[PDB]
Order: structure tokens, then sequence, then C-alpha cells
């Protein structure tokens, strides 16, 4: 009855993201509850961040300006989230003295020596009004939340005639090896890759960088045999990150062979997309693939329109 997708990609890619706006648009809106359970996501989100960007600046030994925020940052190292709770009025000022501190934005500009969540500037911009006591999260907060999913995660839904059910699965190298149960009848597969992990290594090893990981990663899901009969597509997200990235960071030092033009998002994005495409071993087969940003509604409506179209017109049983 219901057709399965798969939605794949390495880890920190979006899919989660995708599978959020999908039950946005096609599903059920976020209730309140489900903004108040979220208050304490966002709140040990800007913790993490917090704390990781802190050690970032201990291990680089990068100095800081301001002394005072100095005890401030050791208190910060004392925060732990696993006994977590909502945001109190002396972390507030802390954070937002640290943020405001020049050293550490510097050393934030230089994030690509270590993890970091790409929500850090939205939330750093929200300051305020998300620790705020009254808070309200508006479905972009919600949607710009981490959390690490983990297992294969049905996520039953439905178009406006069809029933297509959706499967999330997690990104990181440990966990992929649980795919193997989510293959049995795969429709069409959608692909996650994020445009702007070109700069980024990955989170398990510190040598190997992201994109390199995800292509080969596309490669080995296209040359599955038993998918030959399924249709892939090959969304490539994190576009409004990557048109800062390529501005602030040289596509030549990542991958040399992009010889073209810098400062060039349309570029960069036209050179990504031939060298995934290039990945296929024949060319008998067929890759679609769309630019999107799953951050952003109306981008993800845009290529659902067509995606639906697509699979609805490959499988015609
Ligand atoms: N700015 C921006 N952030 C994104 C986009 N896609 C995903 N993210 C963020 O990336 C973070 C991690 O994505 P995640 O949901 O874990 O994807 P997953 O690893 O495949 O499950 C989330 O907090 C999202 O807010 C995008 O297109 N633009
Ligand atoms: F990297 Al993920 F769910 F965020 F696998
Ligand atoms: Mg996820």
């Amino acid at each position: 009855r219901e057709l399965k997708l798969l939605l794949l990609g390495t880890g920190e890619s979006g899919k989660s993201t995708f599978i959020k706006q999908m039950r946005i648009i096609h599903g059920s809106g976020y209730s309140d509850e489900d903004k108040r359970g979220f208050t304490k996501l966002v709140y040990q989100n800007i913790f993490t961040a917090m704390q990781a960007m802190i050690r970032a600046m201990d291990t680089l030994k990068i100095p800081y300006k301001y002394e005072h925020n100095k005890a401030h940052a050791q208190l910060v190292r004392e925060v732990d989230v696993e006994k977590v709770s909502a945001f109190e009025n002396p972390y507030v000022d802390a954070i937002k003295s640290l943020w405001n501190d020049p050293g550490i934005q510097e050393c934030y500009d230089r994030r690509r020596e270590y993890q970091l969540s790409d929500s850090t500037k939205y939330y750093l911009n929200d300051l305020d009004r998300v620790a705020d006591p009254a808070y309200l999260p508006t479905q972009q907060d919600v949607l710009r939340v981490r959390v690490p999913t983990t297992g294969i995660i049905e996520y039953p839904f439905d178009l406006q005639s069809v029933i297509f059910r959706m499967v999330d699965v997690g990104g990181q190298r440990s966990e992929r090896r649980k795919w193997i149960h989510c293959f049995e009848n795969v429709t069409s597969i959608m692909f996650l890759v994020a445009l702007s992990e070109y700069d980024q290594v990955l989170v398990e090893s510190d040598n190997e960088n992201r994109m390199e990981e995800s292509k080969a990663l596309f490669r080995t899901i296209i040359t599955y045999p038993w998918f030959q009969n399924s249709s892939v597509i090959l969304f490539l997200n994190k576009k409004d990150l990557l048109e800062e990235k390529i501005m602030y960071s040289h596509l030549v030092d990542y991958f040399p062979e992009y010889d073209g033009p810098q400062r060039d998002a349309q570029a960069a994005r036209e050179f990504i997309l031939k060298m995934f495409v290039d990945l296929n071993p024949d060319s008998d087969k067929i890759i679609y693939s769309h630019f999107t940003c799953a951050t952003d509604t109306e981008n993800i409506r845009f290529v659902f329109a067509a995606v639906k179209d697509t699979i609805l017109q490959l499988n015609l049983k």
C-alpha cells in the first residue's frame, strides 16, 4: 500500500530537519507542548555550543579579551547538561559576555578546526529572547535545534492522494551499519549531502574531509545491486551555509580539482553537483539533484512538489 523511502546521508547532513519539514507541511504542525519541550532542547544546544567553543579556545590557547568573563568561562566548564534544567540568570549574562567577546568570536570564525553546530549563530543572534523566561520558540527555532538521531525511525506519512512512508536513519559511521534492515523494499532513495561539509572534517574522524566520506557513501549506495530498480534523488542541502563558506573559504584548498573562479556560489554548487553525479558507475542510471535548504520551508515545499511527482511517475503500481 504505502511506499517505503529512505533518507540517507552522513551525520549532521540534515535528514531529521527534512523529516521535520515534511511533517510540518504534509503532516501535523508542532503543538504548544512540543515547543515547551523544545525549549529545553534549545537550552542544552546553546550550553553544548558554549562548552565546545570554550574547549576549542583552550586547546587552541587563544587569549581572552575580558578577564572577568574568564571566571564565567570556568563556570561554563562546570556546567553539566546531564542534570540539566531551564536557563538561569547567572548564566545568561555570562553567555552574552562571552559571545560579545571578540576573541571567542574570532575562535568561532575559525570554527573549521573543531566540531560545532551550524545553529550557533542563529541562537547567538536570538540571545535574550531565547534565554528569556517567556520562551515561545517559533517553527524556525524548533527546526534549528540539533538532536543526534540514532537507530531506524520509520515515519509514516501520506501525500494528498498517495501514502509514502519515510525512514530516518543516523549518519554517524558507527550507526550506518544498522541500515542493513531498512533496504528490504526501497522504492526510492533520497540522499542528503551538506554543501558546506567541504570545509569541516568528520566528527568520528579528525583527518578525513566530510565531503570525501559523503562521496564514498554515495558511491557505495549507488553500487548496491538491489537498488537498480529504485530511483535516487540527491538533495544538496545547506546551500545557505555554502554561499557564505565559499565567500570565506577557498574550495581549492579542500578539493584542488575545482579550478573554477572563486567566490562564485553557483559555480561551486555546480562543481559539487557534477562531482557527485560522476560517482555513478553506469550512465544509463539517472540521478536527480535539487539544491535546497531544510531550514527554509518554501524550498522544501518546492522541492517536494516535484519529488513526489517524480516518485509517482517512477512507480506506476
Ligand atoms: N542553516 C541550515 N541548517 C541546517 C540545514 N539543514 C540542517 N541544518 C541543521 O543541522 C543540524 C543537524 O542536522 P540533523 O537534523 O542532525 O540532520 P541528520 O544528521 O541527518 O539527522 C540541525 O540542527 C539543523 O538545524 C540547512 O539547510 N540550513
Ligand atoms: F548526524 Al545525525 F541524526 F544528526 F545522524
Ligand atoms: Mg537525525
